[PDB]
């Protein structure tokens, strides 16, 4: 029925990760958006930090984008659709919306945007392992990872990025390109204004003395330092105040929007729109490749078989799977561009084709879509391609067959 998180990828207690795939392809394979270049959006961070009070006036905002004020009629409850649903009940895992906006760019592309919430815990490493893999996996799939802390960028906030500059390293080398997108510092409860103003600005300059290497202080936080920039095409920080005391208090805050501190509101304003307006929104891509939803389905199938047990992948291990997901997206994309050129030819409906014409186009069309296929860039190497080539090759001569039938529809 009507839109509510759906909980895709889930920790079970026996350390393993059970993705139900199914929820999954409900929501990416539906046929509206499933072709549609997808942006991925994740908020990642401890339990009980604020993470879906935020995401509320993500989707308030999402659901309003006309709306000068999407935030609400001040006299009135906070109301909408729920991230928080029912109350945890919380266990480590990513939660994504049931409903995939759509949304143009300034230059016209219509693309989707896919919003996920990642619950996880950071303080032991059993407990940490989970939270890693979940904030792995959470980051590797997202376009734009928000990282939602509470005071301040502590060293062990920065700890948990450790697992991606060894893998970034080594994609990094492989690629020649920087393997992740967009990485956000969301500092939740700032309170030195007069230290750094709360906001973008200011968030950034925070963030520089915060990212700064060399406090001596720091120890393999000194590697994480100099390689973290070097991973992620861009990183950010935004300052953000304190709620007031009616929200810090209590659980479930049911108070109306006037109760909700004015700089908190002030700033949550231009907040939300920097990380979801139409100019802001960036396509996910690996390798220089834009994801499509199809596309994206993939490399959740692919790093979920890398995380079972307590034991934690090594890079080339992700490695390894980064290429199969890359490699099965090159699939889909030859194969809908054939699937959808030869569609014109055979027709949906109309009009005769005969047999060796039939023939003909096709095989050309399956040579020159193979090419495409060879064109886009493969992460594995072409040995580790060449299985794919034919998966490809396979997946074409059923759909000629399919379009035979078709054909064959003139007496
Ligand atoms: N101190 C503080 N508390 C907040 C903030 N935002 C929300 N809260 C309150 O903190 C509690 C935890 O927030 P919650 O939405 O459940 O975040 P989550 O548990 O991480 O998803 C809730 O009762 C909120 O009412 C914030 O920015 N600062
Ligand atoms: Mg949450």
């Amino acid at each position: 029925k009507k839109a509510g998180p759906v909980q895709v990828l889930i920790v079970k207690d026996d350390h393993s990760f059970e993705l139900d795939e199914t929820a999954l392809n409900r929501i990416l394979l539906s046929e509206a958006v499933r072709d549609k270049e997808v942006v991925a959006v994740s908020v990642a961070g401890a339990f009980r930090k604020g993470k879906s009070f935020l995401m509320d006036f993500m989707l308030r905002y999402m659901y309003n984008q006309e709306s000068v004020d999407w935030v609400g009629d001040y006299n009135e409850p906070l109301t909408g659709f729920s991230w928080r649903g029912g109350s945890e009940r919380e266990t480590t895992g990513i939660q994504i919306w049931s409903e995939i906006f759509l949304i143009n760019k300034p230059d016209g592309k219509k693309v989707a945007v896919l919003l996920m919430d990642t619950q996880g815990t950071f303080d032991s490493q059993s407990t940490l392992r989970d939270s890693a893999t979940v904030f792995a996996l959470s980051t590797m799939i997202s376009s734009i990872q928000v990282y939602n802390l509470s005071q301040n960028v502590q060293e062990d906030d920065l700890q948990h990025l450790q697992l991606f500059t060894e893998y970034g390293r080594l994609a990094m080398e492989e690629t020649f390109l920087k393997p992740f997108q967009s990485l956000i510092f969301l500092v939740r409860d700032w309170s030195f204004p007069y230290e750094f103003s709360y906001g973008a600005d200011g968030g950034a300059k925070f963030l520089e003395k915060r990212l700064k290497v060399s406090g001596n202080q720091h120890e393999e936080l000194q590697n994480v330092r100099k390689h973290i920039h070097s991973c992620f095409t861009n990183i950010s920080c935004f300052l953000l105040p304190h709620p007031g005391l009616k929200v810090a208090t209590n659980p479930n805050f049911d108070g109306k929007l006037k109760e909700i501190d004015d700089e908190f509101i002030k700033n949550l304003k231009i907040l939300i729109p920097w990380l979801l307006s139409p100019e802001s929104l960036d396509i996910k891509e690996i390798n220089g490749n834009k994801i499509t939803c199809r596309g994206l389905v993939e490399y959740f199938k692919a790093y979920i078989k890398i995380y079972q047990g307590e034991e934690l992948p090594h890079p080339k291990s992700m490695l390894q799977a980064t290429a199969e997901a890359n490699n099965l997206a090159a699939v889909a994309t030859a194969k809908d561009t054939y699937n959808k050129k030869m569609e014109e030819i055979c027709g949906g409906d109309k009009p005769f084709l005969a047999p060796n014409d039939l023939q003909t186009k096709h095989l050309q069309l399956k040579e020159e879509s193979v090419k495409l296929f060879r064109g886009v860039k493969k992460m594995g190497g072409e040995e580790f391609s060449r299985r794919y080539l034919q998966q490809l090759e396979s997946e074409i001569d059923e759909l000629y067959i399919q379009y035979i039938k078709h054909n064959d529809s003139k007496n």
